[PDB]
This record gives structure tokens, sequence and C-alpha cells, in this order.
């Protein structure tokens, strides 16, 4: 039950990311390929919603680990009650990503190595222990620990025939969160939208633009992935990646274009804690 720690030689990708899971959309299409997820318990993956069809979710994708080629099988797929991304058409929103988050219950039980590994989700005692805090630790304090009111070092992780890139984002929490959730009108379909706050809801957090530093953009593939905080040689995952402004898979023109406003947004798990807590209530992660 030790999560979020590397399991040891100097290696690569897997053995440095071992919770990271790649999933591949079984009939692709144009935006819907791949996505990434984490493993969260010795049954559970955590991605996106949007990564699946919305019927037969559980025959719509596969996923593998630890770099694996072999696919684990997908026994029920539970998407966060909320989300619908046809939510908000009548507002002019062909996508609505709000509450874009999903467990992923597989068969059979995962066997934890060098390579397989689950990362700490907040509001867990797993997460105490990892930050080294004390037996008193609220969630209002672990959430005043990970995620202050300022510019927020981070990062996650993008996947490419088994390699992963590990990539330094900076979330904007402090007085760059207005600015950075603005941004959100540049995204190609958003750009009508008379209140940006309908697009961009309490569920979100914000990475990306040049300021305080450039931080890499999302693609589509990066989907589902972790967003993570690294403190002292633990990674605790505090978002899932949602959706971005640009996608630099493809059209690089338009970053150089826009660099100041390229955000990407993720949902914040501090957010959905009643949902996380109650479906995984029997995986031995300690929730608060
Ligand atoms: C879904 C999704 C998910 C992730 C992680 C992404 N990362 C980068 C883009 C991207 C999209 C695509 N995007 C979603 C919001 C509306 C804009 C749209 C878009 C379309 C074409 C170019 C740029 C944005």
């Amino acid at each position: 039950s030790l999560c979020g720690m590397v399991w040891h030689r100097k290696g690569t990708d897997y053995h440095k990311q071992p919770w990271q899971a790649k999933i591949s959309v079984i009939r692709p299409s144009k935006g819907h390929e791949s996505c990434m997820g984490a493993v969260v318990s010795e049954y559970f993956v955590l991605t996106a919603a949007h990564c699946f069809t919305v019927d037969d979710k559980e025959h719509s994708i596969k996923v593998s680990v630890g770099g694996e080629k072999r696919d684990l099988e997908i026994e029920v797929v539970l998407f966060h009650p909320n989300y619908n991304i046809n939510g908000k058409k009548e507002a002019g929103i062909p996508e609505f990503y709000d509450y874009d988050v999903a467990l992923i219950k597989l068969k059979n039980k995962l066997k934890y190595g060098q390579t397989i590994r689950p990362i700490c989700l907040p509001c867990t005692e797993g997460t105490t222990r990892a930050l080294r805090l004390p037996p008193t630790t609220t969630c209002q304090q672990q959430k005043e620990e990970l995620l202050p009111a300022q510019d927020i070092k981070a990062l996650f992780v993008s996947e490419e025939e088994k390699k992963l890139t590990r990539k330094e984002v900076y979330i904007k929490n402090g007085d760059k969160k207005g600015s950075c959730e603005r941004d959100a009108q540049y995204a190609p379909g958003y750009d009508k939208v008379k209140d940006i706050s309908e697009v961009v809801t309490p569920r979100f957090l914000c990475t990306g633009g040049v300021s305080p530093y450039a931080d890499p953009n999302t693609c589509r593939g990066d989907s589902g992935g972790p967003l993570i905080v690294h403190k002292r040689s633990r990674f605790i995952q505090v978002g899932v990646i949602s959706w971005g402004v640009v996608d630099v898979c493809k059209n690089q023109k338009r970053q150089k274009q826009v660099p100041a406003h390229a955000r990407d947004f993720h949902i914040n798990l501090f957010q959905v804690l009643p949902w996380l807590k109650e479906k995984l209530q029997d995986e031995d992660l300690g929730f608060l």
C-alpha cells in the first residue's frame, strides 16, 4: 500500500512512472484513438470518461500497464454520474467535459512490481504517509499542502511506442487562475460562449502558457492521464487530463500563434471525492 513511489537502479519509462496506463480505442477514428490512465489500486485504473463510447463502454477500449503488449480484462467501466459530453449543446458548447472522469474495474487483480504500482490519491491515508504528515491530517489540510493558492509545479506524462516522457507544468491556482480559465475562449468551438465559466466549471484545474515558465501542452492522446504533484520522491495524483486549447501533436501552427493562452484543463480530484471515495471504498486505500 506504499503508493506513489518508484520501486533500485536508475531505469527508464515505466520504471520511473509505474502507475501509468495506456489505453487504445478498439474502433478508432479522428480524435478517438488513444488515452492514458493511472493505476490507483489492484483492481482499478482512473481515466477520463470521454475516452470510451457511451454504449457498451467495457468493450470500447483496451488497457495495458507496465509497458506490456498484453491487454487487461475490463470487467466494468464507471463514469462519473454527472458526465455528459452533449450536456451544453443548447449553449453552443459542442462538447462539455465537466466531470470527465471514469474508473476501469479490472476483472483480475494486478500484481504490483517494478513497472506496475499505484499512484497516491487525494484525501487518503496513503497520501498522508507519502507526504510524511501526521495522523491528525484532514482532507482540507491535504488540499492546502497539495494545491496552495499559487502557481503549482506539477507534471504529466506522454506516451509513444512504449516510451514515456515526463513534462513539467504549472497549475495556475493563484492570481493567474482567472486568466488561465478565461483562455478557454481560444479553444475551437468555445469562442462564442458569453460566460466562460459555463465551459470552465469548478471541477477544473488549469495549466499551460508561458508564465511562470513555458509549459508543454497536452495532445488528445494524453486524455485521462494523471496530473501529478511530486514531493520528496513521492507522487500524488491531483487531476485527470481532460481537454486542451491547442493539440500540439497535429496543429503546431496554432500554439505558436497563441502561446500566452495555450492552456490545458484537468479534472480536479478534490472536486470529485464523494464519487472516488464511494467507488473505491473496498480497495484498502483509506479515504479520510
Ligand atoms: C478533447 C481534447 C483532449 C485533450 C487532452 C486535448 N489536448 C489538446 C487538444 C485536446 C482535445 C481537443 N479539444 C477539446 C476542447 C475543444 C477544443 C478541442 C480542440 C480541437 C482542435 C484543436 C485544439 C483543440
